[PDB]
């Protein structure tokens, strides 16, 4: 039995479904493959398209599954989808009236289009499945929870009727007791306030992580006006007819001016995102004491997207309404998508489910294979220089005990916005200038944001106050205290209120990774390290093992451990062995306005990405010309001959280009199958 | 007392407040004037930045209507701004949420800026006064009526806080009836329905003209789900929670399913506009029948874009609800913007009243003088020949009989959508076959559509059905039944149900427009003309001489008056004397895309215009370097010797882009200070 559970929108890799569609317009694209009940490959589109949150149609994702699981696309009995099918085709009927161009194309047209001229696949209509969005989020929650009754919470922006559904989960039956109409939404709610704060979607754990430096006090009686607890459970939020905004309006009135992007946090920012951050709270539990109390049941499984605010379940932990919560590492919308193959397998037969509680996220697609990965760091090497340790844990230990910062690359990449041991950079996480250094000069980012522990489960409870109902901490779902004799000692990792947004890795969830800890804390009387994602402020994730050289020669790290190399930059690197590559949505362009006395502007030339929120970067005209001549194949250096070689002014040009992503630079060739 | 009126957004020329600014925030920008209680001057910024219904600031109406009235800035007493300050600027607060980029600059600020750098006018403080805008409607909609008391009714996609408000007028007075909430918007329905036609805003005109062409029994069963009429004059419309469209989800749900650009219109498509015009007509007459009875008047105005609907005023007239009905010539947010003004007086010091009934919507500014005019024609010369007829009146009256159409050009240009003898293409009204000749040929349109009768007020009811109430006819609101003796005999301007948009032109409401339609049915025995608007498919009416002089060059009409000139477009024109211009939102584009392989695509080249709408064409290498070079100045002749000269091909391919006024194309110079 093999099922694909999809989510996403539509589109093609280098056009959109409708022109500059919508960030929003599902989302967080993914594809997982369930066999006998057993997840046994995920990934995110945005992992292998490099477009952080996407929504194109999980293509490359579909692909990478088919592979790790060692099936042919004639293999998969059902395919799942996370929306019902007339709400996901009113909403695309609704987004061709205002585009009179595009033709009517409907999702299982669509999903059908792409997978047969994607992955020569004629899916039958019988084996497509739609899903209740919030039966979807329920299933991934709950079935891996290693949990055999349980109350459900999920809580999104919105399902196809609902922004929050609660269910009883007995064996493999799902018994919905209650729910949240859309205009009650918490994650709207968040993200209408997050943008407030200069941010916008995708950036709801920045303004969490913000929140602790603010006091909830200011703006408490002011976020009091958008919402009122009733009864028996009960809330609501106050809309206006204003704006498609309701946060905005109220503190307009009252002097709050939204925050620009490239000004600082002023406190009065950080006062705001403390009152919402508790607002959540406030209405969250709410719900769950009542439902706790109602439903009779001590295990909580939460899912939907709310339930990646970590600082929410720690309260929700330490609040005694239960004896377990279990979190998805992916419980926002790609998650979803898993959750629609168990759904769409359990309307065609019956539901085999999962025999464990999840302990790994490490699902996606690996590195390659010992000789291939060798074979491709050869290829780097006029950038490179690669060493191969006896043991490399052993010295990567010795190199974070010196100080190093390091590039963690092993296995499969991780599920869901956390990373976990897999596509990690790490340092020591005792000494507080690690923070505002890695901040600043390494992820290139606020200096308020805090850094996530990952330590040994032997030593987890020496540091962190797990006291409570017992979560699953294998992929950072839980804030939790750090005990007041520890938070000197970790000054990286402490947050500003004493709490962290802990990983206990052991044995049993990633051997290697504990084995590093392990050895860390041998070496140096504490194991614990920073673990942040491998990724710079331009892409999501690092996947492949392109990936990961391409961001560690764009990002200050001191060295980088992919498979058991050592990897450090050369002295004098030479770009011009790289082979500039178009990505499908990137474009050139020359452009000319009005001018004085309405003549034509000057001219200008930029590079841009074209999807919704894409960046853009004036470049220089012998970099236009240059650019203008890619086919994929010439190396750097030959094509800068056309523009009299590649001076140290284009040189420094096209790197700067290359840490944005606008384009792929990478040695002649790639990897091969993995 | 001089009081400037203002409505639209605040944008500059060359750009919006926020990106791509959306065409509906805040549209139809104009600048009105009143001066002791008469409305001295107005003028939509449409005519005088080309963009049809524009959203930027108003400033070249305003710079208009102070010349009109011989004042400096400094000399105006009050401005008013049809919207209150804290919808304005919430609306601009949260445009501004979604573009941290932009600066935080609100309605006051924006305005001050606008007219201190725009005019050099230190706008204080004190004069500036922000107004309800279903009271800005209200004003101007019943000061012009010459009533002295009537039942006040606005329509429009809704203010600050309504979509629909009912007024008592007595003498200055103005004192609130009833409002109806903006989810009731019968505009909003309207808008909604228009965008399942393949239309979109202001396209609301042509779903009425086609409506009659369809059977509203098939979708009125349909329709009847949407709404519902309730006691004393009260409706619910029902909306979804699905997507921002009271019309299409339910409508996608029975397999309606919207048309498509250059599709034609089925059967289909046309019982639906049907039905969409019936229901709002039921709404209508519901509310009206209800305030009739309960408010006792005989009288009624009627205001807000929805006035503009000439089918439904032609149902109030016809039915007995009232005695004599008003419907202002620019019902629309241009006409909030002067009720804008009044308001304002109001507030300060006391409310001048206008004199009589307004006749005569010939209020923007006028071509030029006789020795300006004479002068431009000449600069002119290359392209067109000038004759100087004795009587010109004369002259195109016998033309119009012999079978000629004709642009008409006299005056001050016409405030709000129709054109009445002041920038108009008039033509013999009898013949069948003018339809389809001066729709789907001349002006490049859609020929589903009939044309407008002018009738002079002496014949008036010898053709038309103005019998019911007694309605204002001097600015084509009203849609009357033409008489069935006459159906045959006004073959161009009667629609499938016998009816026609009537514009009743008298000696007071316009002399020369008069002395014209007289004239021709002496001379053919039926007083009647065809009236439409001077502009192409790619232009608001017209405005400047030149402006009327390109549009006579790119269209095929057969002579053109203007102001007692004969001008005809010469043998063969010389284009290469035109100097070409920027206009402020033209760019001019070399594109490359992704290509196969990760490849540098497709080099193309493309002219554009930056406005939300705006049309876009691919251009030839050729005319890429020739546009490119455009200095304001030099001559297009001279511009094309730098790729060779201007060959017939160049001059097709510019020609082409003139029809769509990606460029201005003129000769040097301009008429001068008008
Ligand atoms: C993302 O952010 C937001 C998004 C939205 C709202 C907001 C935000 Cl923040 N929040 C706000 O507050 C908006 C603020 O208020 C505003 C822009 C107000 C503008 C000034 C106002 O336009 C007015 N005042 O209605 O203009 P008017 O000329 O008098 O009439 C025009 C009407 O008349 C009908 N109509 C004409 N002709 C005929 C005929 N021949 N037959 C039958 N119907 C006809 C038309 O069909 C049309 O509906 C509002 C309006 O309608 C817009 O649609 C044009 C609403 C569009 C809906 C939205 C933007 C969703
Ligand atoms: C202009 O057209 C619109 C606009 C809006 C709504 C709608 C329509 Cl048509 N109507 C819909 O039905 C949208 C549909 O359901 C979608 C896209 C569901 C996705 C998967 C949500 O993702 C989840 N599961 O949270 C996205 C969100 O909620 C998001 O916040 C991330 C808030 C979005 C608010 C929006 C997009 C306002
Ligand atoms: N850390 C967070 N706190 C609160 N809400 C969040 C957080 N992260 C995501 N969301 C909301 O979750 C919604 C998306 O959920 P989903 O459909 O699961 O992808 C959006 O409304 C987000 O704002
Ligand atoms: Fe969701
Ligand atoms: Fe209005």
């Amino acid at each position: 039995m093999l099922v694909l559970g999809l989510n996403g929108n539509f589109s093609a890799a280098d056009t959109d479904v409708v022109p500059q569609l919508g960030e929003v317009f599902f989302h967080d694209s993914a594809a997982s493959l369930i066999r006998d009940g057993e997840l046994v490959a995920a990934v995110e589109e945005e992992r292998l398209n490099r477009i952080k949150k996407t929504t194109k149609f999980p293509l490359n994702a579909v692909r990478e599954c088919l592979a790790l699981a060692g099936a042919r696309p004639e293999d998969v009995d059902a395919v799942g989808y996370y929306f019902p099918e007339n709400h996901i085709d009113t909403v695309l009927n609704h987004l061709y009236t205002e585009y009179p161009r595009a033709p009517l194309r409907y999702s299982r047209e669509l999903i059908r289009q792409r997978l047969k001229e994607g992955l020569g696949w004629d899916l039958p209509d019988e084996k497509l499945v739609y899903v209740p969005h919030h039966e979807a989020h329920a299933y991934s929650s709950y079935l891996h929870s290693g949990m055999d009754s349980a109350l459900v919470l999920v809580l999104d922006g919105r399902g196809e009727l609902h922004s929050g559904t609660v269910y009883r989960a007995e064996g493999t039956r799902l018994e919905k007791l209650a729910d949240y109409p859309v205009p009650k939404s918490l994650g709207g709610l968040y993200l209408n306030a997050t943008y407030l704060l200069g941010y916008g979607f995708g950036d709801e754990y920045k303004v969490m992580g913000l929140a602790p430096w603010g006091n909830p006090e200011t703006y408490r009686d002011t976020f009091a006006k958008l919402y009122t607890l009733q009864d028996n459970g009960e809330y609501e939020l106050h809309g206006n007819i204003m704006v498609p905004n309701l946060v905005s309006p109220l503190f307009y009135a009252e002097g709050f001016r939204p925050r620009r992007k490239g000004e600082p946090f002023t406190q009065a920012h950080r006062d705001f995102a403390a009152a919402l951050q508790e607002t959540v709270e406030k209405i969250v539990l709410h719900i769950l004491e009542y439902w706790a109390k109602t439903s009779g049941h001590s295990r909580l499984c939460f899912g939907g997207g709310v339930a990646h605010n970590s600082s929410l379940n720690g309260l929700i932990l330490k609040s005694g309404l239960f004896d377990e919560v279990f979190v998805h590492p992916a419980s926002h919308d790609a998650g979803a998508g898993e959750g629609a193959a168990y759904a769409a397998a359990a309307s065609l037969g019956t539901l085999e489910r999962p025999g464990k509680r999840l302990l790994s996220a490490s699902l996606g697609p690996a590195l390659g294979g010992r000789e291939q990965i060798r074979a491709r760091l050869a290829d780097w090497a006029p950038l490179i220089d690669v060493e191969f340790p006896d043991d490399a844990v052993e010295t990567a230990a010795g190199l974070l005990a010196e100080g190093q910062v390091l590039g963690w690359a092993y296995g499969r990449s991780e599920f869901g916005p956390r990373a976990l041991g897999h596509r990690s950079i790490v340092a020591d996480a005792r000494p507080e200038e690690n923070r505002t250094r890695i901040n600043a000069m390494v992820k290139k980012r606020e200096g308020f944001r805090p850094f996530a522990p990952v330590v040994t489960a032997e030593a987890a409870r020496d540091y962190f106050d797990l006291s409570g109902a017992d979560g699953n901490h294998e992929f950072m779902s839980f804030v939790v205290p750090v005990l007041p004799e520890r938070r000197t000692e970790l000054g990286a990792v402490t947050h500003v209120d004493g709490t962290a947004r802990v990983q206990v890795v052991s044995a049993e969830s990633g051997e290697r990774f504990h084995r590093l800890v392990r050895r860390f804390g041998e070496l140096t009387g504490t194991p614990v390290l920073l673990n942040t994602s491998f990724n710079n402020n331009a892409e999501p994730i690092v996947q492949s093992l392109d990936d990961v050289v391409t961001s560690f020669l764009t990002t200050d790290l001191d060295v980088l451990v992919v498979e058991d190399c050592l990897v450090r930059g050369k002295a004098s690197p030479d770009l011009g062995v790289l082979v500039p590559r178009f990505r499908p949505v990137t474009r050139l362009v020359e452009r000319r306005t009005a001018g004085p006395d309405a003549s034509a502007g000057a001219k200008t030339h930029e590079i841009h990405l074209d999807y919704d929120g894409g960046p853009s970067a004036k470049v220089s005209p012998e970099l236009y010309e240059l650019l203008g001549a890619v086919d994929g194949t010439t190396t750097l250096g030959d094509l800068a001959k056309t523009v009299g070689g590649l001076s140290d002014a284009l040189a420094t040009e096209v790197f700067a280009l290359w840490e944005q992503r606008f384009l792929t630079l990478a040695p002649a060739g790639d990897i091969g199958p993995l």
